[PDB]
């Protein structure tokens, strides 16, 4: 049977695959903010 | 602010788009089981 522990597993995963070019080893989450990987910017 | 009022509101609907055939006016769900909607078995 599910929990929150897979629900909230799933809902951040989800929100995840909308990073254009997505991390591995992400850092942690804020359920009140959104969720956005770092993006390429380039100052060099 | 986010609450379980938009969070399980937004699990179920990406559940919902592996509907085959989705509906409009759906059942009440249940959480402990997969969510499918009625795909079109012919009998007549």
């Amino acid at each position: 049977p599910p929990t929150l522990d897979s629900i909230i597993t799933e809902y951040l995963r989800e929100q995840h695959a909308r990073c254009k070019n997505p991390v591995a080893t992400c850092p942690p989450f804020s359920l009140f903010t959104p969720h956005q990987c770092p993006e390429p910017k380039q100052r060099r």
